[PDB]
């Protein structure tokens, strides 16, 4: 292929976020954004079109694995 990116991940906004600082940017609920940077506090730098603001990973949807299994096993941890 062609490696030409700074290793980023695009997320989907599910909740309208409101910018608190002139730097941050507010986006509607139902759009896509690119996470440029990531803070250890939870605020990631996203880009919406021609603007870039720091939005909380809480408003952004993450593609995590969810497998709610009943944990039904014929047997348990034997030898105990």
């Amino acid at each position: 292929g062609s490696s030409g990116s700074s290793g980023a991940t695009s997320y989907m906004t599910c909740s309208a976020y409101q910018k608190v600082q002139d730097s941050e940017i507010s986006f509607p609920a139902g759009v896509e954004v690119q996470v440029l940077e990531k803070q250890e506090s939870g605020w990631w730098y996203v880009r919406f079109g021609e603007l870039e603001g720091w939005a909380p990973s809480h408003y952004l949807v993450l593609d995590e694995n969810e497998q709610p299994d009943p944990s039904g096993k014929e047997s348990g941890p034997s030898s105990g």
